[PDB]
């Protein structure tokens, strides 16, 4: 049965997702180096049970309603905005991906980075390309000492710290909630002593509202003369002309930025900054989180999450779903997806108990459209069957299966 | 303390302020600082009755302008090289070079570290494009440096801390040098060069300049490297054959490059660069700013300022790059000096002019190389005494130059 | 926050006072703090109306007390070990017991440390033959632990933690797990037991008891094990030969020992112990003080007060040793539980009520041992609802306890 | 090189061995114990080196019949066994090995550290009596806790990094101002430290400054409860005072490894007011005695006689001067001789006469003696025939041509 389970598989996810779920059990597998035009992907995903995708790939309602088969949905990326993430719920197909792989990549990236910018590296190479030779000393420094301030001591400002404390760093943070800090690190309660007293000053941020240009003309003039700053978190958390500004003004040294506001969709399309004429800057295609080991990362992550949902039924961190997970016991599991009526519950119970059939365990998790819920029972292939086309004929039902 | 006040230290171009302070704690507060160079004019007044002169690498101290100066005791470079001096013209009025060999240690490690993070990225050719309009994102040959193997070879000062730094950073690393060396943490030593380039992500190069080292990375060696693999060069500009690799590069044998000295350089900061490597986005091309930075210079201070200091209170001439290494330990009495050419006598003039005034000779260390030899001598006496057999000891044939230290 | 005031806190056998503040810090306050344990007279009497109650290893929850505490909701083993409470009486009544497995882990390391330290110099030894007028000076036989080779065996949450410390002192570190684990540090999993036994300077036990682990050190074992090495055990009293460790020390094959477990230990401080360890000066035994210590104390007075405050706040039997396991997360509502029996047509009844009453649910999460079943909900609706639906649900027949929590 | 005699008795490491063949001498009389005095006199009756540790005494009479001997190893700390100036006398110099078990005492201590502050030496102890005694109350883990160092020199520095490594905090106090390593606070008062440590080390050397620097006084300062560990010297610590503080119970315990009287031999009794206290660990001095630190000083006494034969450095040598020459093309002698008048001059006359230049020299003095070493361009014949001459100042306790 595992194997009459095709995964459709695009854009080159890492070698390990295929080896997890051939593992698993799940050895019918169609995979893709690149992404697929629009006749050729309808072709492959018409009898795809379970699709993995990265960026480019675009699962559009219609796209998704003509997947006749599709059981859940893997973006082995972190954005899942290439996803129609409700036109999918409505079908009852979750949606998985992979939000913290990226870290020890981000982490080395800014390392990297600020070595380069205290150094003056960045610009003395532009010059050197086009035949400017500029030693000098008046400038540039050694890290280690210097203090670096992470605005953001998330996943990531975690992994800065602790590399930057291995270089011998100073490390200071600032956080809007209390955090317990790893090394020596310290925890500044207000942001601009923060700004003030750091060398480096790095971004490791959500895209939220608190966030939206947390980073002005104001917050940069109180960064301390001749700085460093690093945006690698999200597009819109710096506003970049402020910056330009603190630049030319020479108030700062150089920066880095991998994110901005507005990117480039493919890579044929052009890129625009003013940033562009800062040879002290670094500018990097948002490529903070690509390497081949995130890569492995997020095929170890999105792989095995739609095998435990295939296996078990979990949708723990799907993004467009209700959270469940059950612990495995002996029996039977079977499980029901569904609009919010009242009384499906009800209907459910009553199948079990004429059938005479012990519920060992149920997990319902409503969200405010859907409902999901997953209920082991001890019985046979026989009895569970029917309970399967009892369920499925429940009103509101969206999708039912038995797992096992 | 009347008397320190008289040796003009002479420092130009811009040494850092540490240095300062050590003349003035060891009680030398007569300097004339200077942030930049002097040309041909104000060097030869400023020099003219100056004891000791502090220059980097841009003073241009030849004999000339050695001659000129009526009262130069001892030369220090305040940087590595000492190319911008004709040793073998101090040498010849008894002038000892002093330098700081090994005072950059950390900056450059340090440099090598971030580098290697960036080209296992590809970001210098993401940098390079972007700042052109040309966005290019892709993970596919990116790389992180944790897991990756670090090949150092020559594994001395910079070796050593490169491997510390890097094995902090959770690289696994191995090294190749002429001689056995006590590895630190875990790296490893490689008998063979060519295990060491087979197996290498990135190969980073701290050896010095030498017959062994010429060209040593060239055709053969780069085509030994591992393929998407990594050359850091920051030790010489002529360990590696620069065509050699800009055809590994082109051909994409090799993933990137980050080269900081080359085998001709650019003598100003106005003197144009050329390079066949120029035409790379994926290469880091620095102007030999390896050690570059202010704690380097911090260090390159107070280095060379005591041992200008320590030439001047107690004679020792140890490190000095072109004259006869010696010193002594500080030992109760009277100490002389005398620096002389090798004339027949010379020594046996030294020992009859205290026989003949019945001074005990506690200590003696004599150094020669060719034709030029330095004594230091310390003697239990009276001043007068001491100050007698200094006249003696001048009139000597041979000699360059004399003092009484204390 | 007067509903809490209701609520009894039995504590015993003097827990920790991080368990008062979280207690307190929750707005639990009816708190009878003992020092010590208690008698049958001091405990149905002070357990009667108790609520909750933390113990520890002396105090004994039978079924004939357990059978007495009339309005026990949950019991807290403020400790490892739950042997001296009766979980299938309380889980007949629909009491969670839980407890705090990974408590101790800094405390056992940390022991493990100090001893091999100081077995490994033969001071144990010396020690005792100072103490009775004997001088031992010697260097033979005495090491450093750096550069040694520490064998691991049962690589958790002990293990894990003692290799890390051991890397800190420059120790080389080797385990043997009987499953596959992710080795942290420069940790080096050993497939095969006998070539940990055979590498290994000192090996320390951190395994469960079970038959797989029984007697699973033996006279084998010990002498797989490298001469001169040193044994540790501060698992269970189980896994090691005593007697054969015994006769591998009376021949040397080992240097020393530290035994912090036995197959007999005392019930109190007041009984003997005995072992023909005891004969041996170079073999450490503790009285089964691995995970004595106050941090430990602490920790595990955090644990386990936020738990029996999690379970009295929001149901959770997350981790309960004797029930099933429950937890949802928070969201907007009121949240009821229901503990029963089994009985035909439980869910039946729960349903219908909610039906009867017109309650939408929004979560519901049920598990079940045996017998045992545990249901905890969420529903979205007004006071007078929930407590209408709370008192329809007492009735089912086999309800054993159903509260609106929030 | 096999006609030159080493004798090394009471089993120095095997590493001095290992080096000694390295370097190419083979002929090592060597001996795992102490010989009585027939057999040193005659295995050292021809020897040119001996290497001797802590219980042999070359004495006058032995080192005066010593007839080919050169120079003198103590592989170990103490010269006290040897007779430094017999040895002068006869240009004999003295090496030895300062500084090579700082690990191994800063291993001790963070073992006696950990257990003390469990309470483990007196459980162990009842235990091994038939008592058992389960507590938590006044047991401690190290991490989180204060450890203050007094004396912050080789091995202080050393184990505050121990300590770090540990998660304790590190505090120390020295009568000089030190560069901190790692997270390491200096502590300007003794009393300020003695008060805010849960143990206190002790690293001081033996001087009037440092006699019973810790006295009822500073016992009492240190915090109720803490522990106070000593493997510096035995006369550093009041022990009466302290004996008194454990009795109190003021300290939880202590670790004493050194004392102010301490056996001769592993054969004397041992006696101490501390001895009744389970909650002390007491230990033979041998905070150094570990095989990689015999085997440290294995390497260094060997590589110190070895290179005063091949080249006739003497640095470091504990009862001669200090001389030391890198090497150059040419041949080397070496002459050591009673420090008066004019042996410098005729020294330098000789070769003045054969007309070979002088490529270096090094003399240093003591009051009673003289030593130089000296770089000469010659073939081999006239460097001999200059030896013959320079054996013959008068002064000349003994000249040598080395290569
Ligand atoms: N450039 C790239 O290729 C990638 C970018 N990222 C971005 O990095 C950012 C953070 O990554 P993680 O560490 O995984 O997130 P996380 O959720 O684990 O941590 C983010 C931290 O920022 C804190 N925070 C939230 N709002 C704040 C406010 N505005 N002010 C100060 N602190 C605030 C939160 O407390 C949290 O600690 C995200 O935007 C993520 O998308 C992550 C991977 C790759
Ligand atoms: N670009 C820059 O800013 C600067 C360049 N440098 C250069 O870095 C180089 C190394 O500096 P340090 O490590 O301080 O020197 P070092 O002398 O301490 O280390 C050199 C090591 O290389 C080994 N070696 C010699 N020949 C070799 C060969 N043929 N093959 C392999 N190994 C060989 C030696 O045994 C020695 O261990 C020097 O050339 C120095 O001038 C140093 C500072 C700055
Ligand atoms: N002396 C004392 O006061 C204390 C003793 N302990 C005991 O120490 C032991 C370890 O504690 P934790 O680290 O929390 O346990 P853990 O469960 O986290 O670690 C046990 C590890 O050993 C492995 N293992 C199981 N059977 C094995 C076998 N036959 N051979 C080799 N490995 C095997 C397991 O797979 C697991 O990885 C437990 O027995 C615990 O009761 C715990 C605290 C204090
Ligand atoms: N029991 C044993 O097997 C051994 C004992 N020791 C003893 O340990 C002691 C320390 O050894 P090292 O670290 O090698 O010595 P060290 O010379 O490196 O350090 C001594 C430090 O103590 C300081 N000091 C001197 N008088 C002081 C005072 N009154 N108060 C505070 N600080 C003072 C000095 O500033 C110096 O920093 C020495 O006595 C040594 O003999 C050393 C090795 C072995």
């Amino acid at each position: 049965e595992k194997d009459k389970i095709k995964f459709l598989l695009v854009e080159g996810v890492h070698q390990k997702a295929l080896e997890s779920l051939r593992a698993a059990g799940y050895t019918n597998i169609e995979f893709h180096k690149g992404a697929l035009d629009d006749e050729q992907l309808k072709e492959s995903i018409r009898d795809a049970h379970f699709i993995g995708l990265r960026s480019r790939t675009h699962l559009t309602e219609d796209v998704i309603n003509a997947a006749e088969k599709l059981v859940a949905i893997g973006a082995f990326a972190i954005g899942t905005n290439q996803v129609d993430l409700d036109a999918a719920a409505k079908r009852g197909i979750p949606v998985f991906n992979a939000p913290f792989s990226n870290t020890r990549s981000v982490a080395e990236l800014v390392i990297g980075e600020l070595l380069l910018l205290l150094r003056g590296v960045p610009e003395a190479n532009a010059k050197a390309h086009r035949g400017v030779w500029n030693k000098l000393a008046a400038g540039s420094f050694e890290a280690r000492g210097k203090k670096l301030g992470i605005i953001g001591y998330g996943h990531i400002g975690t992994q800065l710290g602790i590399l930057a404390e291995s270089l011998g760093m100073y490390v200071y943070f600032y956080d809007i909630e209390n955090k317990l800090p790893l090394g020596n690190a310290t925890q500044v309660q207000h942001l601009s002593d923060l700004l003030n007293m750091s060398d480096v000053v790095s971004l490791h941020v959500p895209e939220n509202p608190s966030t939206k240009n947390m980073m002005g003309a104001k917050e940069i003039s109180l960064m301390k003369p001749g700085s460093l700053l690093i945006n690698a978190s999200r597009g819109t958390v710096v506003d970049i002309p402020a910056l330009a500004d603190a630049l030319a003004s020479k108030h700062l040294a150089g920066a880095a930025i991998d994110v901005f506001p507005t990117e480039p969709a493919t890579n044929s399309d052009p890129f625009t900054s003013p940033l562009a004429e800062f040879d002290n800057v670094l500018l990097t295609p948002h490529i903070g989180g690509s390497t081949q080991e995130a890569q492995e990362n997020i095929g170890l992550e999105v792989a095995g999450k739609l095998i435990k949902y295939s296996d078990n039924g979990s949708t723990l961190s799907a993004v467009n779903f209700p959270e469940v997970s059950l612990p495995l016991h002996v029996g039977r599991r079977l499980m029901h997806i569904h609009e919010n009526r009242p009384g499906v519950l009800t209907a459910l119970n009553k199948i079990f108990a004429e059938q005479g059939v012990n519920i060992a365990a149920q997990y319902l998790q409503t969200s405010a459209q859907m409902g999901y819920v997953v209920i082991d029972i001890e019985a046979d292939e026989d009895v569970a069957e029917k309970a399967l086309q009892a369920m499925k004929a429940i009103p509101g039902t969206i999708r039912a299966r038995l797992l096992y």
